[PDB]
């Protein structure tokens, strides 16, 4: 199928372009903001999405015969105030990514594609996971004024449905 | 200094994009040539260039107080035939690499900025390690002709006092 | 080489009476301020400075055949206000030796003298992470306002494949 | 009391200067005399003032609300002239430690403070220790001519209920 | 680099033909002046010669694209007269090992060679090291007269951070 | 016995001449002709001439109150084309290395020494084995045209342990 195909290359694309970005956002956190385990958390972040996010979709191109297409093309030129609006970027970011997955999961099942609904169940699941460990970091900035208080908690965060 | 920054940031660039063009060679090794070995290697070459060589550079900016930019551009619109032109193309982009980090000890030498050469002689070593293992593999496309024999070596490849 | 064994004899002096300042300071510190764990963090600091520091000079002269002086002289006369200000002297006192450092390396470059450049490499290399483990206690003391607070993560800091 | 604080302040004056002078013993008798353990007891002797010797006194100065001082002053122009002077020359400055131990005991006797006559026992008693101790090296050089032989002896010195 | 490579063919050589000097003098030690444990050292120095030394030049010219020559001429034809005689003239030998050194890491630098200036940091470090523990056994010799006591020290010399 | 001293002497020379032609065959067969494991072979090769087999000597000399003699001259200017003629010629050495040995036995036991005679055993026994094992690695080069596989040949001919014959060993 081809529309599958090329909605999983956009998936691709969008994945490396986010990793890419939370790299320069954990720099920035850590170097500017005097915030290192937010640096941390965010750094874990963009790991994530730079390894198996990108991986499960080549190994998939590989088995089920479809093309893999590169293009990437990133420029931060623009950064937040705050570590508070550094977080709420990010959270915006994962927002976006739920709904691109749904539109991806509602197209495979139009084409009676089951293979594909049956890989796209992970990426379902994973997002849902990732904007609930980013909305439990989002919600500290509430909770307190003081910096170190958010850092040791952001740290020893750090240190069956939904797993 | 500026000039160093400069070179810095030069070098951070192209470690990002070397580093997303194999893994597109490495997808296209295994999947269109029949060498899954052959992948793999490329693959960790690939992980090698995204992660350490990029982390290095991020934090000893972090520590001497130096500026980070960001601008990513690649496309791959264009591979090679074989697995032999392949990785004699990965060979020359290693070969590349090698120059850029040449000129950039210089530079630091020519700045009286010591802690700038110090931390450039682990990319120096680097350079001519990974140069010799990627001439390790080309060279076995010379010596066979059975793509059976030369994946079982590349896999059992894959599985020192001064270069370590 | 007679320049280089003057710039290694200042050295010496300069690490003594460092070390022999921050014993000072790390009285100041614990006694006055009610800091006890600043004042620990500054006495790893006097004794380092009064051990390896001044070990590996007195080494070399040994094993190179240069000569040793002794003239040491110092006297605390004023201190800091604030335990903020106090870390904040003990900032800059780092960042004099960074450059003591890279004038000795300079020179000994300028000699044609590779066992003395390859020995200063290793207080190149210690002068930047003494700065950074100074500057992450530093940076605390804009971060909170509760002495106890700050108090507990310097504790718990005191409790890399490059800069190693 | 004030007299009490003066002569504790003298003392850590007293065993700064001592341990600065022992470690130039130290590096004379390895360097100069061709003998690497004398040089290894003299250094063990310095670190020894440089440590606990001071970290005791500012530790009760912390307990019992008295004022430190820093003033120091050394300069080491003139050596002996063989391995026997030189450890006969550290046996007359421990000799001299006793009588200011001896000094502070007898003034804190004077002034109805029981506590510092409780710390002071401690000096009291390793000032004795350290002297027997050096007379033992002392007198090796008057049972035999042989450097190697004085030399195995000291090694293997290196390497009591009342007195402990 | 043409220079280059005729530099490390002479320190080749050089190696190649101490270590079997070496050898003969190990054997004329033990077997001629009665002392075994002298000629057990100067043969480990020959081993270290005939080993390493030359090992880690011809791995570098497989991984670097060099030319490698044999061309090798020793004639032992006059012995010293003592053992002091002999371990002095080895220090002479090692003493002119550090200053080839040093001229092959000048030329490197001057060539914007930074590959050879990371190799030859290996020499520069362990050429102070050899010196320093062969003037270790030439200074015994002026310690004593007695031959067994200066026997049994050395059996037991042959049974760092920065010079490691 | 002043000839057995002489043909000791020759010995050690030869040792040294040939363990130091066999470092520069095993960097060429590793750095020119792509074989990294048939160098890996020949670098035992010299470092076992370069060892016991002079240590020995001297050791001998030592107790037995003979004189030592080093006179060492040594350059390659001439390598062979392949890694077929370059083991053959390591083959055409070890050869040598035999009927050299057997001379000096001979000469040994016509002076009534049986001491030496006693000592050049080691070496009778030593010389055929090393030339057994330097033919086990000639002979691949005829039953196979790939060099890859006699590659994986040689490499677990050199790696995998040592087993002493009970009379060769
Ligand atoms: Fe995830
Ligand atoms: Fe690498
Ligand atoms: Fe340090
Ligand atoms: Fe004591
Ligand atoms: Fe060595
Ligand atoms: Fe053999």
């Amino acid at each position: 199928s081809n529309k599958i195909n090329d909605a999983l290359n956009q998936h691709y694309k969008l994945n490396v372009e986010l990793g890419l970005v939370y790299a320069h956002y954990a720099h920035v956190a850590d170097d500017e903001f005097d915030m290192p385990y937010l640096g941390k958390f965010i750094q874990h972040l963009s790991e994530d999405k730079l390894g198996v996010h990108k991986e499960y979709i080549s190994d998939y191109f590989k088995r089920n015969g479809m093309k893999l297409k590169t293009d990437v093309s990133v420029a931060v030129k623009s950064i937040p105030s705050d570590a508070k609006a550094l977080i709420q970027e990010v959270y915006a970011r994962e927002n976006e990514v739920r709904d691109h997955v749904k539109a991806i999961a509602k197209l495979a099942l139009a084409e009676d594609d089951y293979e594909s609904f049956y890989f796209i169940q992970w990426y379902v699941r994973d997002g849902l996971k990732d904007l609930t460990e980013v909305d439990d970091v989002v919600k500290l900035f509430n909770s307190s004024n003081d910096k170190l208080i958010i850092e040791e908690t952001i740290k020893e965060m750090v240190e069956e449905i939904w797993g």
